[PDB]
C-alpha cells in the first residue's frame, strides 16, 4: 500500500497526519491558530508550510498522496492566480441575502439555500462587488489549500461543492446557474480523492517531497472525522457526544428535510446523513465538571428507569430531531440526589440519539445496523448503556477520530470502499 498524508483545516487550528498503511504506523503535527486575523488566507497558508515542515524528511521522502479537508462553507473569493481579492467568508458567517434570489440555481429545499452557504456568500460578494470578472474564482478553504500544492485552479470536491449549488445526485451543477453571471467563477467538481494532479515541482523540491507525489481531491472536516471511523456498510453511524450531539448515518439512499437541517452527502455509491441536535454535553457541562460527569456516572445503574423525563436543551430552541424554535429546556423536577439528576439528563440526551436515528430512518435512510462513538461522550459506557438499551443496536467507541486521519486515508483508499462490493455476505449454500 501507499504512505498518504492528510490535513484538516479546522475551526481552532490544522492537523497533519501521514500514514504508513502497510506498517500501520503514522506521524501527527500540528498547529493553532489565533483567534482573530487581518489575514486568514496568509494564516492558512503558512499553517499549511508549517505543517509539511514539521514531517520527518524521511517521511516526506516517502509520502505518495496527499489530501486536504477544510471547513464546510469558508470561502474565498480570488483572481486567476489565486489571490484573494477580500476577506474570506467564514463557515459560521452568515450573508444577509435574499434566499429568493438563489431559487432559479438550485432545486426546492437544496442544501445550498441557506444564509451561511458557500451559494449564499457568493450571491453577496456578486451583489457587493456589482459584476465578478469571469476570470476569477471562488474556493472553499480545501480548494484553495490544495490549489497551493497542485496549481490547478477551479478545483473543488462534491463534498465542499454541495453548498455551493452542486447535485451530487445527478453529478452537476444546473444548467441555469452555470449559465448565469455566476457559472465563470464555479469549480470543476471532483470525488473526494481522486487525483487531481501531481504536486508543483518547486514545492516538490522545497520541501522533500516526491516530484511524483499526487494531489487529491479534498472534503469537509466533518465528512473526514467520518471517514476516520472507517465506516462504510450503509447502517452504520457514526455519533459524536461533544458539545451537541451530532449524526452521522451511512445510507444506500438520500434522505432530506429543510425543517430540521436534514441533508446528505454523496459518498461513493451510498450517502451519508446526519443530523444536529442543539442537545448535548454543554448542558452537562452547565451542571457538572467532567470529574464529576464521571464520579457520578459511575453510581448510576442503568438497568432501572430514574422516573425522570428530561429535554436537556442547553437553552431555548430545537433544531433536530424535531424542529421547535420555541422548545423549553426540560429539566424538571430536579431531585436531591445529583446521581439521579444525572441520570435523568444522561436518558433526555439517549432520547434524543434514539428519536435521531429513527428519524433518519424515518425520512427513508437505511435502517440503523451499529453506532460508532467519538467526542467527550464516548468513553462514558453508562450512557453507552443507556444508549444501547434504547437504541437497540451494537454500540462502541470508533477506533479513529481525528479528521487528519480520515483524510489521509481518503489519499490512500479514496471512496473506493463506499460500494456494494463490500457489503455483508449472503451466500448460502
Ligand atoms: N464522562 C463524560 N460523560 C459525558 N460527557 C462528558 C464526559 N466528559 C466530558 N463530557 C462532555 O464532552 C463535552 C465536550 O466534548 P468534546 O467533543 O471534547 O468537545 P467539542 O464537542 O466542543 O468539540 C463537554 O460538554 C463535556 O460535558
Amino acid at each position: 500500500m501507499v504512505v498518504a498524508l492528510g490535513l484538516d483545516f479546522g475551526t481552532s487550528g490544522a492537523r497533519a497526519i501521514a500514514c504508513d498503511f502497510d506498517s500501520d504506523r503514522s506521524v501527527s503535527v500540528s498547529v493553532t491558530f489565533p483567534k482573530t486575523s487581518q489575514n486568514w488566507p496568509q494564516v492558512w497558508r503558512e499553517a499549511l508550510w508549517q505543517l509539511l515542515t514539521q514531517i520527518p524528511a524521511d517521511w516526506r521522502s516517502r509520502i505518495e498522496r496527499i489530501a486536504i479537508d477544510g471547513t464546510s462553507g469558508t470561502v474565498l473569493l480570488c483572481d486567476r492566480e489565486g489571490q484573494p481579492q477580500t476577506e474570506p467568508l467564514l463557515y459560521n458567517q452568515a450573508c444577509p441575502i435574499d434566499l429568493a434570489d438563489l431559487a432559479d440555481w438550485v432545486p426546492a429545499d437544496h442544501a445550498a439555500l441557506s444564509s451561511t452557504s458557500s451559494l449564499a456568500k457568493l450571491w453577496f460578494w456578486q451583489q457587493q462587488f456589482g459584476a465578478l470578472p469571469p476570470d476569477w474564482q471562488i474556493l472553499a478553504q480545501a480548494d484553495w489549500l490544495s490549489l497551493q500544492l497542485h496549481g490547478c485552479s477551479q478545483q473543488s470536491d462534491y463534498h465542499n461543492a454541495l453548498k455551493l449549488g452542486y447535485s451530487p445526485d445527478r453529478e452537476r451543477f444546473s444548467k441555469n446557474l452555470l449559465d448565469s453571471e455566476l457559472g465563470a467563477l464555479l469549480p470543476v467538481v471532483h470525488e473526494p480523492g481522486v487525483a487531481i494532479g501531481p504536486i508543483l515541482p518547486a514545492i516538490a523540491q522545497e520541501f522533500g517531497l516526491s516530484p511524483d507525489c499526487q494531489i487529491c481531491a479534498g472534503t469537509t472536516d466533518s465528512i473526514a472525522a467520518f471517514l476516520a471511523s472507517g465506516a462504510h456498510q450503509p447502517g452504520e453511524a457514526v455519533t459524536s457526544l461533544g458539545s451537541t450531539i451530532v449524526l452521522k448515518l451511512l445510507s444506500q439512499v438520500a434522505v432530506s428535510d429543510r425543517l430540521t437541517g436534514v441533508y446528505s452527502h454523496k459518498l461513493g455509491g451510498y450517502w451519508l446523513t446526519g443530523g444536529a441536535s442543539n442537545c448535548g454535553g454543554a448542558t452537562l457541562r452547565q451542571f457538572f465538571p467532567d470529574t464529576e460527569l464521571e464520579s457520578l456516572s459511575c453510581q448510576i445503574d442503568p438497568t432501572k428507569k430514574s422516573g425522570l423525563d428530561y429535554y436537556p436543551l442547553p437553552s431555548r430552541g430545537e433544531r433536530f430531531p424535531i424542529a421547535d424554535p420555541d422548545r423549553l429546556p426540560q429539566l424538571e423536577p430536579r431531585p436531591e440526589n445529583p446521581v439521579q439528576f444525572l441520570q435523568g439528563l444522561l436518558e433526555g440526551l439517549t432520547q434524543v440519539e434514539t428519536l435521531g436515528y429513527q428519524r433518519l430512518q424515518d425520512l427513508g435512510a437505511t435502517p440503523l445496523k451499529r453506532i460508532w462513538t467519538a467526542g467527550g461522550g464516548a468513553k462514558n459506557a453508562v450512557w453507552q448503556q443507556l444508549r444501547q438499551q434504547a437504541i437497540g443496536v451494537p454500540i462502541a467507541i470508533a477506533p479513529n477520530t481525528e479528521a487528519a486521519f480520515g483524510t489521509a486515508r481518503l489519499a490512500a483508499f479514496g471512496l473506493a470502499a463506499f460500494h456494494s462490493a463490500g457489503l455483508k455476505r449472503t451466500l448460502e449454500h
